[PDB]
């Protein structure tokens, strides 16, 4: 049908058709009179997976012969989403399968809708890990993702009476065709026990043993025949475990609970034991596998030439003491040499500067659960503090600020300080975020070791985030400039010579109109909701957090409503305002924000005076597959975090790539986006980082904005007096109180400038042609934000390996 | 190689070979340089399973069109063992796969050893269920096995310092290729709640919901292209379950624990809630499936013409109140009509008369867990007691003896009384066992309804228990009489005309010698043990229970030892005495017996005076696949339960079929075996049932035997004084005490006659040729004991359906 989707050759189509029937019969044990759409989906998933394996086996074989340096990406989160279409795209099977399934009388798109998301992450950090695996495979790196096979991923979100309800994400109910269990590669992981000192060194004994069983999932590169591996560990009890006989069998669940469920608290730290167990489990099973693969190549001097381990934040920070542990206690290297190897092996990426997000584990926890690792940590700290003492003699305050050990009420290990001490590189995730690390929370460490600190601005994969979700935009691009930009996104710059091209203008706008039509219809079919597709689609989708200021969006929405009520017969650019995102289950404030959003919708969507000029929708269960649908449909992208709080963001990049304009603050990667497109092609408003600092110094008094801004005061009074909650007039007292007395994120300070900049957007929107030319200028400068660029910078500047676009043979 | 194993055609072999490679590559994702024997086993298991599915799909389709009466066999136990070879045998693929795997350079037998047993049962009762499914498929009945997919089967038995240790049977670690998950057919099962009375009848509300998810396993008939289904339910939590968010997810295990583990207590009842939950779960999920299949054919009058449900003992006795419940509460039939339908649908088989084995559930349990079913039971009882009152007016003692409700300390429901009241037929499992039910525990019920009581003597399948495990005996039989006896075991009678045939004599004996050689070598390779294969192989294998009197065997063994020590230089027929079997984990006495057995081995096997004349081995982890190996190798079968206690036995039948002679009491089916072979061809000793009764009347005084039998007294003194336990002289005081003061099974009363009959066996053994002619006379009369005979009697006399040997088309 469309060209970027590949060839439907008659040999290929005929082959797909018969493999499909074979799987239906043999694998599913169904015949065509009993099959449901879910059987058909499985039959196609099995047929497409058959194309991977040849390539999978030979990619692994190729790495055995060439023995290149191996990259290990350790993360507790891989936010994968659906695998079927992505696999078709990367293998160039998409049109062939479309054709093969049409001939069998099936609609492929309807079958794609049946696949569950692999929701093994919370948001930005887990999705970054997914884009990275894709980019790594596309660039030919010998790279392995390592994580945990959670049995339940991020919860499904249901809204009842406008409140979030959580329900278990049972993503494996029907099976996962993509994974291959490898119980033959099971490995023991130890917990508890005690430390014994022999003549022959320290020994860790009387441990409980949990088994780690790996499942491998293939990661196909883009059309290069590379298939890398994502290995996820599952927890299993050993067989002599506890060994009521009955009760003993039933208590095997205590061990297996380690991999049962993903923790849904993203931007707040909770020091729960089960969480620490998950962190150690993935780090211990992974390092053993790494060391085993290395030994099939005594001399650990070569280890850092053959291994890079990247830590995705501090979740796997225990890789550092664990690698020391294995090198010192089991392989008998001396301390200093083991340390050299560790530092040269490990690298650490930080993803936030929010104080309450940072991991700080109570010492009494580590002491009970990992008593050897605590000893190793104390020894690391001591040697580290002696380098500090020797470079800044007499600076006793530096010593306590830099310690890995925090003193106080309860002593804590600062996991971030551990990663910096034990890694040869530390990077932030956007230029401004990396500068902030150097000037604020890691200032001391940077003064000690300036050479460790780097920036690697985030990116997203253009395979999923353009080709897969937005085939019509990919197609009109490919008409003018060819297909090569899919693996070289810098080529989109060539689109700048089409900015005054009348045909391209009409085509970019036609694709947007189509995506909006399609999405309007998805709203009606699957959630009974009536939207005007001629309205500007104003979208804010991301996890619910105070720093992300969905509340500021709320205020703008209420202002627009109050302006319509004031002058009903005046023309306004109509909008559909959509906000979506999950709240962490114990984050009371986040839950209240969701409730306000739906309460505003209850009022606004039913005012006959408003008409179809303003709609407010809460998008339920935002997740990767919902992102693939709403992002192509958006006109306006809301990225409106308080300057200094969003480390990077990556949603912002999805929307720039798919033809929405951006309203936001100079935060995170928004700064680099504007700088690439030009400040004129972006809607920038609000305090910069410097202005926030000036405001903290003097004190933030919210009362001042409330006294000086009549439109703000009216909204506050409405909130307080029960305008949006007629039956519980005081429903929202916590929000108003927070806004008035302890808003760490200064919602009111950005309010005026935000409302004003929002009028500039409505004005541009009234002139379709100039709106579209600005779109074109965004899409055309979006190339820097490809995760291929990102990964090639990690490869060259941290891992010491060269990317490669060369095909392996088919 | 051998003819009963089928053709190795060149088309077939070439086809198997390539399907094998396809599975290795595509299914296992391995290549030949990485594969382990376990990968090869899987590749063959997948290749053979592909031959089933065509036949599976069309057998199910055939039942849809013909709509025959359906049999539902409900059991909590299916003791399946390995599936690979059985499947090859029944499909006639055995020689073809042998050939295909040899050409790939593999040894098929070595691959067969890798398959885990499906140990979803404890012993006789669970294995009967397995033989029955096989016979049902072979006789073309539209029959379904329904049970529970336990995640852990019967425990693996390890002996340490001569004690049983139990360890978890994790039979699914590596996957089960035979099963197909059917999550699309998941069904809700309810627990707890309360009963509400409306105008429109009773309603069961506020229940907890557990989901039952079915897994289907194919059951191939012998060479008839019939493939029936075994459906086993697994427990799953619903998704809004409990719905710490975290704790809520982790508590999903409480619901799923229902199918976690098989209860290993066979011949003792424990009233634990988890057990009652397992019983209700399988009965509720199964009846819904049954009713659903029936409705795709309002008029429940036809239900009993379209459905038979067989209850394998009282484990699924709740089918009765549950069927009432659905008919009365949900379909709104009136009581009397629902009762008629229930009675005509259900049939009950009893498998024991041991009082402590019978299920008697506390009313406070049923009241909490199943409060509607208790109401239904009270109503059943009342109506039942009114028929009793009216037929035996004034017999108030009959009324309390027959009540379903036992009065006392705690009130209990007698589940056996419920099955008899709610079933149109009640059968025992051997002729003498069925007579005992009529004369003793069910005398009252028989006087009320003589027409319900039947006998169906047990049988074993000659596919697994001859062809599969003893190919060399099957072959020499097939040379003389052809192959037809495999599905018509009565044809073995034709072997009587070979009893004086010199060649047949030498061949029967050659096969026995070969099986012994092979088994001697299995002992050495897999458990470092040195046996003389020229000794008589004296075997007792079965669960460890006092009634089965492994202790009497112990006494004979010690007597033989003491006789050798007394006259060392006298000739004795050498024996290898092997005893094996698991003990229920809380059955202290059973555990002590195992310990005595190994302690006797420690003394006897190391006495240089004994030489290789007497060995005592304990066979560890006896289970179905160990039975397939030791039974062909046996010369002497020990079936020595106290008369009246072994309802039938089925091991006895395995050994008769495979050429061992039998020493035993006139118990269970031993009586019918002797009667079929002739009493002269069997070693019968000991009290009959009548003699045991005469002894209870007068009182059993064990002291009397101890005073009158010098050889017995010596053994007792050795036991007491620490001869067999030098380091704990009083280790065995419980055993001696039990033997002396409270032996419910009268070990000493049978001792003299047992030792004497054992000398008659040694004497026959000294004359090889006459030993063998007696073997031939056993094997030749073993036909009655085929489970095909058994099932054809259930079909004709209980289910109302005709068996059929006709092929379905290929
Ligand atoms: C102790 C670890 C805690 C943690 C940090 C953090 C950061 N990010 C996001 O990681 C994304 C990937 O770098 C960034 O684009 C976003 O700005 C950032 O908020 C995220 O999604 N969740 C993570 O939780
Ligand atoms: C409440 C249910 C309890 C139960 C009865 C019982 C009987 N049998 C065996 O069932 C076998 C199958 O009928 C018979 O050959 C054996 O004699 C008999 O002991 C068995 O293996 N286990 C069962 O436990």
């Amino acid at each position: 049908q469309i060209s970027v989707r590949g060839l439907a050759g008659v040999e290929n189509v005929t082959e797909l058709k018969k493999n499909f029937n074979r799987h239906l019969h043999f694998t599913l044990v169904k015949d065509r009179n009993v099959a449901t759409p879910r059987d058909y989906y499985f039959a196609l998933a099995h047929t497409v997976r058959d194309h991977l394996v040849g390539r999978w086996i030979r990619t692994q074989q190729h790495y055995y012969e060439k023995d290149p340096k191996r990259i290990y990406y350790l993360s507790l989160e891989f936010y994968m989403g659906r695998t079927l279409q992505n696999t078709m795209v990367n293998l160039a099977l998409e049109n062939a399968c479309d054709e093969a399934t049409y001939q069998l009388g099936l609609d492929m798109e309807e079958l794609e809708e049946i696949e569950e998301d692999a929701g093994l992450g919370n948001g930005g950090l887990g999705r970054l890990a997914a884009c990275f695996l894709d980019s790594m495979a596309t660039l030919g790196l010998a790279a392995y993702g390592y994580g945990i096979r959670y049995e339940f991923g991020i919860f499904n979100q249901k809204i009842c009476g406008g409140w979030q309800m959580e329900e278990a994400d049972d993503w494996l109910r029907y099976g996962n065709p993509w994974e291959k269990a490898r119980p033959e590669f099971t490995l023991p992981v130890h917990f508890y026990g005690r430390v014994e000192h022999t003549s022959q060194g320290a020994k860790w004994v009387d441990t409980q043993v949990v088994l780690a069983m790996p499942y491998d999932t293939p990661v196909p590169g883009y059309r290069n025949n590379v298939v890398n591996t994502m290995r996820l560990w599952s927890a299993k009890a050993p067989n002599d475990f506890n060994l009521g006989y009955i009760q003993a069998v039933l208590d095997r669940n205590l061990a297996e609970n380690i991999s049962r469920v993903l923790y849904p608290n993203d931007n707040f730290f909770e020091g729960k034991e089960l969480r620490l167990k998950q962190e150690y489990f993935v780090v211990a099973a992974t390092l053993q596998d790494i060391i085993r693969r290395f030994k099939s190549s005594t001399n650990f001097d070569a280890f850092p030439d053959k291994v890079a381990i990247q830590l995705n934040d501090t979740h796997p920070s225990l890789a550092i003491p664990e690698l020391m542990r294995v090198l010192v206690d089991l392989e008998r290297l001396d301390w200093d040499k083991a340390w050299e190897v560790t530092v040269k092996t490990c690298a650490y990426t930080n993803h936030t500067v929010l104080p309450e997000a940072l991991e700080r584990w109570p010492v009494h926890l580590l002491e009970t659960l990992l008593p050897r690792h605590l000893q190793i940590i104390y020894e690391i700290n001591q040697r580290f503090l002696n380098r500090v003492a020797a470079a800044f003699p007499g600076d006793v305050d530096r010593l306590r600020r830099m310690s890995l050990v925090e003193e106080g009420a309860v002593k804590r290990i600062n996991m971030a300080h551990l990663c910096i001490a034990g890694s040869h590189a530390v990077n932030g995730v956007a230029r401004i975020h990396s500068e902030i690390l150097k000037k604020t929370i890691f200032k001391d460490f940077y003064e000690l070791e300036p050479h460790k600190f780097q920036n690697k601005t985030n990116g997203i994969t253009p395979r999923r985030w353009l080709v897969l979700c937005n085939p019509g935009l990919a197609e009109i691009i490919a008409e003018r400039i060819g297909e090569e930009y899919i693996s070289d996104l810098d080529q989109l710059r060539k689109l700048l010579s089409y900015v005054d091209d009348e045909a391209f203008i009409r085509d970019v706008a036609k694709v947007k109109q189509e995506n909006k039509l399609k999405f309007a219809a998805y709203l009606e079919r699957e959630y009974k909701v009536h939207i005007n597709p001629n309205s500007l689609f104003d979208v804010q989708v991301k996890r619910i957090h105070e720093y992300k200021r969905q509340l500021l969006n709320c205020l703008h929405v209420i202002t627009l409503y109050n302006r319509i009520k004031k002058e009903p017969n005046k023309f306004v650019v109509p909008r559909t305002v959509m906000i979506g995102g999950k709240a962490a289950p114990g984050y009371h404030m986040a839950k209240m924000i969701i409730k306000l959003i739906t309460a505003i919708g209850d009022v606004v969507n039913h005012d006959p005076v408003v008409g179809d000029r303003l709609r407010v929708i809460f998008l339920e269960n935002y997740r990767v597959s919902l992102a693939e649908k709403v992002i192509p449909a958006a006109d306006l992208s809301e990225q409106i975090s308080t300057a200094g709080t969003e480390a990077s963001g990556t949603g912002n990049m999805k929307f720039m790539l798919n033809g929405a304009l951006t309203i936001g603050t100079m935060d995170g990667a928004n700064v680099e986006m504007a700088e690439e497109a030009g400040e004129e092609n972006f809607f920038i408003f609000g305090m910069r980082v410097e202005d926030v600092d000036r405001l903290d110094q003097r004190g933030y008094n919210a009362q001042e904005y409330y006294d000086r801004i009549p439109e703000l005061r009216q909204i506050i009074e409405q909130l307080s007096s029960g305008f949006f909650s007629p039956k519980q007039p005081d429903l929202f007292k916590d929000i108003v109180n927070m806004l008035m007395h302890h808003d760490r994120f200064k919602v009111f300070a950005d309010y005026e400038e935000y409302v004003k900049c929002q009028e500039r957007v409505s004005a541009l929107y009234k002139n379709p042609r100039e709106w579209t030319r600005m779109v074109i200028r965004n899409i055309a400068t979006s190339g820097k934000f490809s995760s291929d660029r990102t990964i090639a910078q990690y490869a060259r500047e941290i891992w010491g390996v060269e990317p490669s676009r060369q095909r392996l043979p088919a």
